[PDB]
């Protein structure tokens, strides 16, 4: 401890090995917008290209929930029946869990269940993927001449980049925004009942004429003798053109007319798939939609990524320019430059300060050392425990500020204060001083990490975020305090100007001079006033009752939020077309809006990126989805140029004068979760009453919750209803005698309307797959059902027309499950007075009133509800009784500690106030911001109760007496560490830009803690401290002792 | 699992056993294996040798 | 584990038919359940046993 004072150059090597480990170890430290908080998730997806909604819920997913058991961790498993083919099953893990182990573990329980899978999809993959539960990033690519059409460019980007983005050592599924091209064989049914053939022909001779084949080898092994000849046995090759595809052989006429493939059908390079079109403001585009990682940073997973399309943009041709959508990248980087420059202020601020004190240049410089030694390790102790510096992080050090400026400031202080009273030299004032406040130090360590520690114990997503914090603030401190012990203590006994006893300045020299004769005449006014206060004991403990009360009203009307939001310069609107409409239909609609906001938001707007085919959860024609990118904040000035107002008249348009439903809207800031106070309601079928009942269930539900708006906002459902679906009931009899082979029958309707995956040929020296499906014109109408033939076993052909019975029923585009078992998603809101827990029991109650086999579940941000609740308040428990127990230590005693702890209300009714005042949150940066705000109230309250006790034992003076004189003494260090402070946080307060949800949010609530918890407790604690320990046996006196 | 009075047999018991249960305790993070003490209902399509020839 | 598949039994145990009753045969919880209450019953007997002695 004390051994460095009178050892400079150890006390420097200990601080300057601190920097260098710090700062160098913050060379290679890692950068995201924000740690991965949120429970792990992975996607199972799969394709049976053609199939329907209940056709893929029934064959795939039904399949794989009997044996997709046995994954370690898992918390919940959801799926999705696309009546596109694809079905998504996303497993959402319990939080911490290994990840990879888990996900590997799910594809080797997708071989238990995959034998006795379809063929169509076992032949068209399925891909498991760690997935977070929304986008990382888009990078988007336009043609410049626009001669291009979707999926050309969609081809490029298949050619030369996305086959290691799903590689990056964080990237799950990737969504590409295109196709990569596909042998486009498009079926003439006219072309094919004039030829005696019909799709089942087509198939097979399309197989059969396409392979690679068993070859050999000439001079095989084991040859003879003599033998001098190995050589490659090439066989048949699959195809590479247009011409090889025209020329394929069906039959061969009588007369020798051969019938080629190019005569039956139209032959082209075409799309993979053509359920999704992508317009980058109208001008065709194709995209890579990356999913953000189960665990990675950002400024590296885009170092490395990016590395990957640096990698491939010199090769790129002209006609071809690259675009930027949607990324989370320069929002960071301005973020945290942000915070480096109030941090960086606050020290100019506190010199400031510390100058217009102190007065003294050499003292100046003193605290001035102490901040950059301190963090730059801090930095330290978080790039060894394996967190990485992005917002949050960084948000932690700007607000742990405050206890390091105290630490050093209340050091270097308490030496100049003894040298300002008995003129001892510098190291001897300096070994009395830190024997003043030690112990002080050692309690301000141990109660704040009892404020803090049980923070990181938070448990969730919720727990992530506040870990975060703990850790760094808590590091902060610290390094902080070990410096106040080794360098900061050791600094004062070597670079401190010594001082005689009592100069004290008084108008000695103007401008200042002037000053310190206005601050002595002012503090003695304090005295005699606190000493005027003891006198009166009742009024002060009334007007206490008073301002906890008060700050127990001001608490409960501050309603809660999870994290504030933000124009992160980057923005989305969704759109719903009504059911059965068509790509026409919806795409006109992506075509309005996309004119809009390119037109009379001239100024803001620079780009939208319409996504017609997907908008909820899956994929789908009636659904279209719009991303804005806007022009920097730095353009944008005012309110009706930010995120807010913007949206807002968006949604305006669109809501109120449309026949779809178009909203516009922003996320919340964090890449995941918590949309404020709300749910993800799932009805669950149990008895299994199927699809109709459930739809029922649901509708009674969903106006039986419109009817409680003393509860409940937005009860909607999430999804899809049932729209019209069209049975062609097959009459297998006419069709048994008729001599037409079933089997045939059904591959054909499906090749036809559907498709067929059949081969693989090399492009380019590429592969990529071979699709025969219909042509345009012959599958559009429920009249083609005709136009398709099927030849017999004996030489004719038949129509659907003589067993094809046709009727029209209801099905649902989406079929969904909720684990293992078919469910319904009915999203929501609490209503604008509501916890979402009172929600909660009221769901549970109309649920309840629901037909015996609809049964209730939560997911997502309500599922984390369900597991504890309220135990805030229980740590907050462990929190108090230790940083309690603690003071029971420090100051040997019990009482002693009623005396400090006393002080919070008074630094939060401040704090809450000034939340209130302007139109800020019960949040988590106003909850740290508290935390943060009780810790300083505490030390503070600390000193002042340390020295006056020490001075009614040991200098053996009376309660009165003594903590008049240690009030005295060391108020004006709580005065500059304060006014150091808030003109530190101030800036923050006020902020606009960038993460000025966050800025004002953390800034506001500590600065408001600020002002009440010094001009109330520097009155206040004296008068804990006397009326606490006005309850003991001795004479004191007050004044008396007598001793050494 | 049982039938108090009346009974129903093992495949009806074991029916219900195994067609909404071991669908979640088999895929509860922390189970192993599950062996159900019965069977679950198949389609039982039984050919008549006589008739059939 | 059993809080788990008892998770797992509460949810199940609503949507039931008649006769249909849930019955125990092995059960290995018990005889550890009651095991520990019983190691803790002789623990506390020591030490009222040791401040009795002094
Ligand atoms: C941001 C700007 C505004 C900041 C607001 C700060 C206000 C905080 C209140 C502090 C008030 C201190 O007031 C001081 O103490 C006590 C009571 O207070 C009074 O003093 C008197 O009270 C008692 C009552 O018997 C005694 O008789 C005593 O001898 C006498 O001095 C005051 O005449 C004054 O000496």
């Amino acid at each position: 401890p004390n051994f460095f004072i009178d050892r400079p150059i150890f006390a420097w090597v200990i601080a300057i090995i601190i920097m260098l480990a710090g700062g160098l170890a913050i060379l290679k430290l890692p950068v995201a917008q924000y740690p991965t908080i949120a429970p792990p998730a992975v996607t199972i997806s799969a394709s049976y290209p053609g199939a329907d909604a209940k056709t893929v819920q029934d064959t795939v997913t039904q399949v794989i929930e009997q044996n997709m058991n046995g994954i370690d961790n898992l918390m919940y498993m959801s799926s999705n029946s696309d009546s596109t083919g694809t079905v998504q099953i996303t497993l959402t893990f319990e939080s911490g869990t290994d990840a990879d182990i888990a996900q590997v573990q799910v594809q080797n329980k997708l071989q238990l269940a995959m034998p006795l899978l379809p063929q169509e999809v076992q032949q068209q993959g399925v891909s498991v993927e760690k997935s977070s539960s929304s986008f990382l990033m888009v990078v988007g690519v336009i043609n410049t001449d626009g001669t291009m059409t979707q999926e050309d460019i969609s081809d490029y980007v298949a050619a030369n980049m996305k086959d290691a983005i799903s590689r990056t050592s964080g990237v799950g599924d990737v969504q590409l925004f295109g196709s990569q091209y596909a042998m486009r064989i498009w079926m003439n049914p006219n072309e094919l009942n004039k030829f005696q053939l019909t799709p089942v022909d087509v198939i097979t001779a399309i197989k059969a004429q396409n392979a690679q084949v068993a070859a050999g080898q000439l001079g095989g092994t084991p040859p003879v003798k003599g033998q001098q000849l190995n050589a490659s046995i090439i066989a048949q090759t699959r195809l590479t053109s247009t011409e090889e595809f025209g020329k394929i052989l069906l039959k061969v006429n009588q007369d020798g007319s051969r019938v080629l493939l190019r005569d039956v059908a139209k032959i082209e390079l075409g799309g993979e798939n053509y359920d999704i079109i992508a317009e980058f403001n109208g001008q065709p585009a194709s995209g890579l939609g990356i999913k953000l990682a189960t665990g990675a940073n950002a400024l590296d997973t885009a170092a490395a990524i990016r590395a990957e399309l640096a990698k491939m943009e010199p090769f790129f041709p002209s006609g071809l320019k690259i675009v930027y959508p949607y990324d989370t990248t320069p929002f960071v980087k301005i973020s945290i430059h942000e915070v480096v420059k109030t941090l960086v202020e606050a020290i100019i601020l506190v010199f400031l300060v510390m100058y217009l004190f102190l007065q003294n240049f050499r003292a100046t410089l003193i605290p001035t050392i102490a901040v950059p030694v301190v963090l730059l390790g801090t930095f330290a102790v978080l790039a060894a425990f394996g967190f990485s510096i992005n917002t949050l992080t960084m948000f932690g050090m700007v607000l742990a500020i405050g206890l390091l400026v105290d630490d050093a400031i209340v050091v270097v202080e308490n030496v100049e204060r003894v040298m300002a009273e008995e003129g001892l030299p510098p190291k001897e004032a300096t070994r009395k001083s830190m024997g003043q406040i030690q112990g002080a130090l050692v309690g301000i360590a141990m109660v704040l990490s009892a404020v803090f520690v049980p923070m990181a114990f938070f448990g969730g997503s919720t727990g992530a975020i506040y870990r975060q914090f703990s850790i760094t603030i808590v590091s902060a401190m610290a390094l902080s305090v070990l410096v106040a012990l080794i360098l900061t203590p050791a600094l004062c006994a070597t670079m401190l100007k010594p001082i005689a006893k009592g100069d004290h300045g008084e108008g000695k020299k103007g401008f200042f001079g002037w000053f310190n004769r206005m601050f002595e005449k002012s503090t003695h006014h304090y005295t005699d006033s606190v000493g005027g206060i003891l006198r009166s004991t009742g009024r002060y403990l009334v007007l206490y009752l008073i301002i906890v009360v008060g700050m127990a009203y001001l608490f409960v009307r501050l309603p809660s939020s999870f994290l504030p939001d933000e124009d992160q310069g980057v923005f989305m609107t969704m759109v719903q077309l009504p059911a059965g409409a068509t790509q026409e239909r919806t795409q006109k609609v992506l075509n309005e809006v996309t004119h809009y906001y390119l037109t009379k938001e001239k100024n803001n707007v620079e780009s939208v990126f319409a996504v017609n085919g997907a908008g909820a959860a899956g994929r789908g024609q009636n659904t279209g989805i719009a991303f804005v990118s806007l022009k920097d904040w730095a353009d944008r000035p005012g309110e009706e140029n930010k995120v807010e107002a913007i949206t807002m008249r968006a949604t305006r348009a669109f809501s109120q004068i449309k026949d779809a439903m178009v909203f516009a809207f922003n996320l919340p800031a964090i890449v995941e979760l918590g949309t404020a106070t709300g749910f993800d309601f799932e009805l669950i079928d149990q008895a299994g009453l199927g699809h109709e009942k459930l739809t029922q269930a649901r509708n009674q539900l969903l106006a039986e919750a419109a009817k409680h708006p003393d509860m409940l906002t937005s009860v909607r459902p999430n999804g899809l209803e049932d729209t019209p679906q069209f049975k062609i009931d097959i009459d297998q009899e006419k069709a048994q005698a008729l001599g037409v082979s079933i089997n045939d029958i059904n591959t054909t309707l499906g090749a036809a309307w559907g498709g067929s995956y059949v081969n693989d040929f090399i492009d380019r020296g590429r592969v990529k797959k071979v699709y025969v499906m219909s042509e345009a014109k012959y599958r559009m109408l429920p009249d083609d059902i005709g136009d398709w033939y099927v030849r017999a076993a004996d030489g004719q052909m038949v129509p659907f027309s003589a067993f094809s019975s046709s009727r029209w029923e209801y099905g649902s585009p989406r079929l969904e499950r909720y684990n293992g078992l078919p469910s319904m998603e009915i999203l929501g809101q609490a209503a604008p007075g509501k916890s979402t827990g009172e929600a909660m029991e009221l769901m549970e109650q109309l649920a309840s009133k629901l037909p015996t086999g609809v049964g209730y579940d939560w997911t997502g941000m309500s599922y984390q509800e369900r597991l504890s609740g309220n135990q805030a308040p229980s740590l907050y428990a462990i929190s108090l009784i230790v940083v309690f127990l603690c003071l029971a230590a420090l100051y040997e005693s019990w009482s002693i500690p009623f005396s400090v702890m006393l002080v919070v209300p008074l630094g939060v009714i401040g704090a809450l106030l000034a939340a209130t005042f302007r139109g800020l949150t019960n949040d988590v940066y106003f909850q740290v911001g508290l935390l943060t705000t009780i810790g300083l109230s505490a030390k503070n309250a600390i000193l002042i109760v340390e020295f006056a006790k020490d001075l009614m034992d040991k200098e053996g003076k009376g309660l009165i007496e003594a903590t008049l004189d240690a009030v005295r003494m060391r108020l004006r260090p709580i005065l500059m560490t304060s006014l150091a402070f808030i003109l530190g946080v101030m800036p923050l307060v006020i902020s606009t830009g960038a993460g000025s949800g966050a800025q004002n949010a953390v800034g506001t609530g500590v600065m408001g803690g600020m002002v009440t918890a010094t001009v109330l407790a520097i009155f206040f604690v004296p008068v804990f401290f006397v009326v606490v320990r006005r309850r003991f046996s001795r004479k004191n006196e007050d004044i008396e002792h007598s001793h050494t």
